[PDB]
C-alpha cells in the first residue's frame, strides 16, 4: 500500500513523456496521453537550485556578518540512463525531441501515489558500449520554468476530529490504564498531539501507539492534560488512584 | 536473433571507415565501399549535447525561474582504442586520413543489426607501449555537421534474395549487351549488388545504376558473377562472344 | 618473427638517439650513428593531436549542428623513465642535449620490425630518489614537427596475383570439398576476399583458413562467386552435387 507519510525504498520507479496537448501539470496521475521510457537503468532527478542575491548597503549599521537574500531560482538538469532500444518506440520519440528542440513535459512516477512532474529540452545524448553489459543511452534534460513537485499536489485537512476516551475510572498500585485520542476528522488527518499529566506525583503518563497509559504510582485525584496540534484544540482527563 | 526492440549485450561491435563515393548516409547496411577498423580493445562513441541559449527579457513578468531553450548541437568526439598492427591497410589508412584535414564518414555496426554513422575528422592519435600486453593505438575523432543515429532507419525490409537474368547473347567487337537484375523481393529493398568478371580480359563490365553492360572484348565465354552488399546473397551469369 | 599485421606484446621496445649528421629521417631501420639509452623503466611515446578551426559563416543556410575543420597539427610530448647511471654515457648526451636546449631526433623501436622516429628538445629532467628502489630517472621530449610514423614505411602490393583453384568435380551428399584461393604476386599481397555461392540451397560455402568448404546440401550443378578486395578481380567455380 502506498504511504505518502513514510519513506518508501525507491524501487519501481517509472518515466513517462507527455505526448499529448491539453496541461501536463493539471492531471498528473492520468497516464493516458503518456508513453514510457522503460528499462531504467538509473535516474537523477533535477536539483532545484537558487542562487545568492546582495542585499548590503552602504548606510546599513555594521557589516561584520554578510546579509544575502534567494535570488533567481533554476529547476537543474535531470539525467538517466536506460537499456538502448533504438527500434523501440519512445526512444526514438526521444531521439526526435533532441532533434527539433523543443521544450516538452515530463514525468516521475515514484512507488508512492506521487509524481513530480517537469518541463525541459533534450541537452544530451549518449551511449555506453562495452561486451559483456547491455548497452545502454544516457539523457539528460535541462529543465525550464518551474516544474509541479509532488508536495504541490499533498492536500491537508484541518476538520476538528477531536475526540478523547479517558479511562474515568480507579487504578490500583502497580498497574497502568489506558486513554485514547480520536484523531478523525472524517478519518483523515495530519497533526500530532502531546499528553502529559499534571503533577507527575501521584500518576506518571506514557503517550505512545496513538493511545495514553497512566499509571497510578500513588494515590490521589490527578489530571492529564492533552494538547492537540498547535494548542488549537485540548483535553482534561480526571483519574482517581486508590490507596491500594 | 538481431532484435532492436530488446536490449543487446554489445559484444560484437565493429567499426568502418567510408573509403568509397557517394552519399555515405544512403546505404549505411551495406558494407561495400567500407573498411574495416579490426581489433577494436574499447569503443567509446560521441555524445550529442546542445548548449543553452538565454530566453528571457526585461518585459517578461515574474523571473523566478529561469528560461532556456537549446541551441547548437555539436555531436562530437567518438574514441576507440585499437591493436596497433602498422602493416594493415585500414590503419595506414586512419593515419593517412588524419594526416589531412579531410572529414571522413564512419559507421558502427552494432549486434542488433542497426548502424549509427557519423561524419568527422580525427583530431588525436595516441600509443601505448608496456611490456606484456599489446600495443595500442588510441584514436579520437571530432564529429562535425549532423549524424545519423539508427533511431532514424526504422524501416529495414531485410531484402532476403533477388535473381540476375543475363542476356546470354553473343556479343560481337565494339558493342556492349545488357544483363538484367532483380531486387524485388515484393518490391521494398534497400539493399545493392556489385559485378566484377572473372577473367577481365575477354569482356569488360559497367555497373551504374542498377544496370549492368558486358562488353566482349575478346572472343569466348565469360563469366560474370555479381554479389550483393556483405555477401549475403550472390549470382553467376555467362556471356558468349564471337570473333566475327 | 616480426610481424607488422598483428597485435604485439610491447616488450623488447627500444630507444635510440641520433648523433650523426645525416637525415634522421632517410633510414631509421640502421642503427649505426644512433646511441641507445638503455635500462628504459617505462615510456610514454607522444600523442598528435590537431586543434579544431571553426569553418561557420553567418550566410550559412541553418546553424543547427557546428561545423569544424582540422586545424593545426601537434606532434606532443614523448615522456619515458629509465634506471639512473650518471655515469654511463647515453645519459650524459642526454644532459648535453637538455643543456644546450636544440632540437635532436630520437627514435624507438618496436618489436615489430617499425620503427617510429620523432624530433624534438628536452622540456623535463626528473630524478625519483628512494629507498629499497633504484633512483629513476625522467625525460620529457617536447617533439617539433611532422614526425616519421611507422605507417609511413609500410608498402602494399598490388602486382594482381590472383588465382583460384576449385574442386570442379562431384561432391555427395554428406561431405564437403575444398577450393584453393591463391593471392601471390610473388608472394605479397596486402587484400582480402569474399567468396559465397549463387543459391545457398543445392550447395553452401564456408570460406575459412584461406580455403573455400563447398557442402553438397541438394544434388545439382551450383556457381561458386569469389571477388577478390574491392571488386578488381573475380572467379567463377562449378561445382556438381549427385543425387547420391
Amino acid at each position: 500500500v502506498p504511504n505518502p507519510t513514510m519513506p518508501v525504498k525507491g524501487a519501481g520507479t517509472t518515466l513517462w513523456v507527455y505526448k499529448g496537448s491539453g496541461d501536463p501539470y493539471a492531471n498528473p496521475l492520468s497516464d493516458v496521453d503518456w508513453s514510457r521510457l522503460a528499462k531504467v537503468k538509473d535516474l537523477t532527478p533535477g536539483e532545484l537550485t537558487a542562487e545568492s542575491y546582495d542585499d548590503s548597503y552602504l548606510d546599513d549599521e555594521d557589516a561584520d556578518w554578510t546579509a544575502t537574500g534567494q535570488g533567481q531560482k533554476s529547476a537543474g538538469d535531470t539525467s538517466f540512463t536506460l537499456a538502448w532500444m533504438p527500434g523501440e518506440q519512445g526512444q526514438q520519440a526521444l531521439l526526435a525531441w533532441f532533434n527539433e528542440g523543443d521544450t516538452r513535459a515530463y514525468k516521475i512516477r515514484f512507488p508512492n501515489g506521487t509524481v513530480d512532474v517537469f518541463r525541459g529540452w533534450v541537452s544530451s545524448i549518449g551511449k555506453a558500449v562495452t561486451a559483456k553489459e547491455v548497452i545502454t543511452r544516457t539523457v539528460k534534460v535541462t529543465n525550464v520554468g518551474r516544474p509541479s513537485m509532488a508536495e504541490d499536489r499533498s492536500t491537508v485537512t484541518a476538520a476538528t476530529g477531536m475526540t478523547v476516551t479517558p479511562a474515568s475510572t480507579s487504578v490500583v498500585k502497580g498497574q497502568s490504564t489506558t486513554l485514547t485520542v480520536a484523531f478523525q476528522p472524517e478519518g483523515v488527518t495530519d497533526k500530532s498531539f502531546r499528553a502529559v499529566s499534571a503533577d507527575k506525583t501521584k500518576a506518571t503518563v506514557s503517550v505512545s501507539g496513538m493511545t495514553i497509559t497512566v499509571n497510578g504510582v500513588a494515590a490521589g485525584k490527578v489530571n492529564i492534560p492533552v494538547v492537540s496540534g498547535n494548542g488549537e484544540f485540548a483535553a482534561v482527563a480526571e483519574i482517581t488512584v486508590t490507596a491500594s
